[PDB]
């Protein structure tokens, strides 16, 4: 159960949307023997737009991973930029360290357990060693660093979402409201439903976007209003519950 | 989520009106994969004349972050005459101590965590050296560095607010209506609404302005007049609230 | 006379050979009114394939100084990359620390003098931040900061040599011969006199290049031969000679 | 003068044969801008049969040096594999401690220097960091540390020589000639001159070669004989003069 368990790790720091469902799919065909050619599904890895090259670097870096034949492969550039760790020679030290302990494990769960007591920067660099065949550990080990960097960024992920929405700053957390609520209105329009409710959905979610960006050109500044930064805020409220569940409603 | 966390605090400096629409509507573009090339984009940003060049340097820092295939785009002027940091030594000098502990991080937030611990200054200056090729760190700490500066000037944003309205001067706090209605109604003119309420609602508006101006003229100064600085304000009171219902009528 | 002085310590770094000639008879037509547009320019040096990254950047970084007209210039991009300082943050503070004191400074010597005092990697960052307008100071100041940078390259330029010829290794010293005879033929082919000379001179120098190949391919080591190291050896310094002597007669 | 001093080092280690010959003219063309593709070289490089993985692994190296235009280039295989210092632990630890220093530095001799301090297997790592983009040095340091490899390996060379022929073993001396004497006659064989000498130097080598072989069919063991051991090397003795005229016969 080694394959599900990495897969949960590569899958959380991944952000939503489209490139999410695909990615997991793929991970899905070379961890079951549906091993599709390297270079192809690393040429289309390259191309996504969305995904941070730390981010992009991790599932380029898994992939190489299962498939077998080396001496054959391409090592390709943007994993090793994305994991070189900018360069540094302090945290590199670091990672040295993990790998010299790395190196002496074969279980999975031990090369996770001791990775996690080092900084999430020496991972990275560390993650770059095994890629670049500067160092060389088991299969089962490797994962145990990926899912030790993945789990670093996942809970940097979340600990930024209890931090950005508990801040004590008036103008972000409105601000947060709208970029929220553009947001979950984008998520209707780019998954066209085969119902009809893909038209009143993308009209709903249209409407909260045409007046989120009305909300904007208003703003909701205490010195901009004289009172309308409260009402302003209620439609929203009620907007983002409309579209909240609108969402189960083609489910 | 971190595109959306990033989007929140950038949007947040930026003053309320149609450029916020505009550069919002753009900031989705390019952070869902409909990158549209950098350089017509910051040409665009450049023309741009509400926007000071702080701000307006952070906006065109972002874009860069998000557009692959460096050595080949271009370094704009604007963005590093802004982010310069004045040129001072002493606060530069903190700004590589922060990009030394930055280099160090792979995580968003344990940039952004890090990064506020800083002067605002040195964050203008160590956001330059990431711009500048300078230093080099990964793309989610930078970010990290954006909001750490963008959440520093938000914060300012505010606390100037607070400042300004509990003033005990009353010359300006005079002057602070005046200027308040006069903006109020700049906002419904700039957006003529599609309904009939903009004629409407332009009329209002430059009632207001046409006797704002009027109440500047005549002033409101205790020894330019003998009581008429008590009823003067008065209007301006029912005027802001006539206003102030009028915003959401289009709504 | 401060233009003949820079000019002396940047064309010091650059190696022998078409490209130095190009190069100074550059210098003097940006160092005598004649600039040529900036950007024909620079986008010839960066072709250039000899120059190391380095030593390309200062000749880039020489001509920006002189051009007029900020604000309309474009800083290119490989001597931002060459002028980093590797991104290094612990170098970057000594260039800070320098730049702190540069700024000060309006002489030409004051700036070298207090440069020098310097690490030659601190010189390089700072350099950077000249270029990149992160600091600012006068142009006298800094050709001051290029000539300490400079010379620092010259003087290794120069110690490379004392070392290299006064090696106790044998196998390289005999390594030595066959290059240094390859170069100094090469230098012959390469500039084609007017005269009848070119093909004498040419015949000679092939004759060393056809020669040296061949004493590669026997080789020199003790255990590849049996005596036969010390007379090839001999016949080289007969042809360097022939070759030295060879040089003045165009001349 | 840069590109010489490389030169010299690198050719050092290479053996002498008719590959030091082609490596050496291919040198010529990357260090005169007449750079050829890349990958062709490169390719052409990895199919050497005679070179050691070790040393096949710095030629390759340097190129990349010298090829502008990354984000677009290749990363070999065989040349991580071979700059990778067997994945040691300790080893790299002390690499990354070079790294560190390497990083400070822009001078050739700086580089060169401060690298001779550290073991040869450190420089090979750290060479294998500076390859794999896992660390960022400028060039003019990278073939600071390519020649303090080199060297590393060249002083290693010659005192191998000076071990083998001083070694008191008689078996091994009486070893030595014979395939000293070998390698002496297949250097005249594999290049064919083009004078009518080829045959006779073809003619004398075989008389070596083939009379080498009944030597070795004899032995020269004390105990194989009774005093033919001395007569034997006797023969030999005169062939190995007899091909040591030859050589400058054709010269």
């Amino acid at each position: 159960s080694l394959l599900t368990e990495v897969e949960t790790y590569v899958l959380s720091i991944i952000p939503s949307g489209p490139l999410k469902a695909e990615i997991a799919q793929r991970l899905e065909d070379v961890f079951a023997g549906k091993n599709t050619d390297l270079e192809v599904l690393m040429e289309w890895l390259k191309t996504r737009p969305i995904l941070s090259p730390l981010t992009k670097g991790i599932l380029g870096f898994v992939f190489t991973l299962t498939v077998p034949s080396e001496r054959g492969l391409q090592r390709r550039r943007f994993v090793q930029n994305a994991l070189n760790g900018n360069g540094d020679p302090n945290n590199m030290d670091k990672a040295v360290k993990l790998y010299r302990k790395l190196k002496r494990e074969i279980t999975f769960h031990g090369a996770k357990e001791i990775s996690l007591s080092y900084s999430a920067g020496a991972l990275a660099s560390c993650m770059g060693l095994i890629y670049n065949k500067m160092g060389a550990v088991t299969t089962e080990v490797a994962f145990g660093l990926v899912c030790a960097t993945c789990e670093q960024i996942a809970d940097s992920q979340h600990r930024s979402h209890r931090q950005m929405v508990t801040t004590t700053n008036p103008l972000i957390r409105h601000e947060n409201r709208m970029v929220l609520a553009s947001t979950t209105a984008k998520a209707m329009e780019q998954m066209a439903g085969s119902s009809e409710q893909a038209a009143e959905a993308m009209e709903v979610a249209s409407q909260a976007r045409q007046m989120v960006q009305a909300m904007r050109t208003i703003g909701t500044h205490p010195s901009s209003s004289a009172g309308l930064k409260n009402d302003l805020l209620e439609n929203l409220q009620a907007y983002q519950k409309r579209m909240g569940v609108q969402m189960q409603r083609f489910k």
